[PDB]
């Protein structure tokens, strides 16, 4: 968990930038070299950066960021495996040519990741499109844990700037975060991924969203979107969490559809 800054190197380019920055470097290990995204910062801003760390430290799954470790420098410095395509908004922005089964793979990848995350008794709070990042086109990890708890033996919610377009009804009322909370704003994921990236409720206030939702109304179908991955967006919508699926029945509808959609290129 604590790490030798001199074997840390960082470059001069940044990756990303609140908090302050994310740059790139390399980790040296016990044999090989070890490339690196490290979150930087300029009381309490180092307190979020401890938390966050130590929920990821007990995080171990393939569609879920990994931690090397902390540093203590000029600045605090969260040092993670290196996701080298960055997030899954921006790379799908750039690249329209990605094929619906790819992006069924990838949504059905941050499903796993997220089932994981459920049996594990973990709140993500902040599951989004920019919060993916690719490893390869066909590899998504989950990330940003800063907004995350884990939740008490006894509490199956936590209890509270917001992402509110992420965020689920009960959320915004009554401040109580759940795994079928991130549910919710994992609809919200399938459908910036379907729509390549673009934000969703487009130029709509936070205030907007919430009266649009509580009418029964839900945002469209993108273009190109298989009906039956549509349906599991609305699905991951109900607006009563009771009602709502968790991420065992999401994850294994996304796993049988993607296997119907191998088995149709094959044919
Ligand atoms: C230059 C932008 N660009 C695309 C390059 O063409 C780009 C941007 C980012 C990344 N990669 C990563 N960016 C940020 C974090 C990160 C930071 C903080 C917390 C956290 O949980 C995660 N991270 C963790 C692992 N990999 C990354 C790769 C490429």
């Amino acid at each position: 968990v604590y790490l030798d800054r001199k074997l840390l190197t960082l470059e001069d380019k940044e990756l990303g930038s609140n908090f302050g920055t994310v740059k790139k470097g390399y980790y040296q290990m016990k044999k090989v070299v070890k490339t690196v995204a490290v979150k930087i910062l300029k009381p309490a801003l180092k307190d979020e950066l401890l938390a966050e760390a130590n929920v990821m430290q007990q995080l171990d799954n393939p569609y879920i960021v990994r931690m090397i470790g902390i540093c203590e420098a000029e600045s605090w410095m969260l040092v993670m495996e290196m996701a080298e395509l960055g997030p899954l908004n921006k790379y799908l922005q750039q690249n329209r040519h990605v094929k619906d089964k790819n992006i069924i793979e990838l949504v059905h990848q941050v499903s796993m990741g997220m089932k994981y995350l459920e049996e594990s008794n973990f709140v993500h709070r902040d599951l989004a499109a920019r919060n993916v990042l690719l490893v390869t086109q066909h590899y998504a990890k989950i990330s940003d844990f800063g907004l995350s708890k884990a939740l008490r033996a006894d509490e199956n919610y936590y209890k509270a700037k917001w992402p509110v377009k992420w965020y689920a009804p009960e959320c915004i009322n009554y401040y109580k975060f759940s795994s079928k909370s991130d549910v919710w704003s994992f609809g919200v994921l399938m459908w910036e991924a379907f729509s390549y990236g673009q934000k969703p409720y487009r130029g709509m206030k936070g205030s907007e969203v919430t009266a649009m939702l509580e009418k029964g109304e839900r945002m469209g179908c993108p273009a190109g979107c298989p009906r039956e991955m549509y349906d599991l967006m609305n699905l991951c919508w109900t607006y009563d969490v009771e009602n709502r699926p968790g991420f065992a029945a999401v994850e294994l509808r996304l796993r049988n559809y993607y296997y119907d959609v191998v088995n149709e290129g094959h044919h």
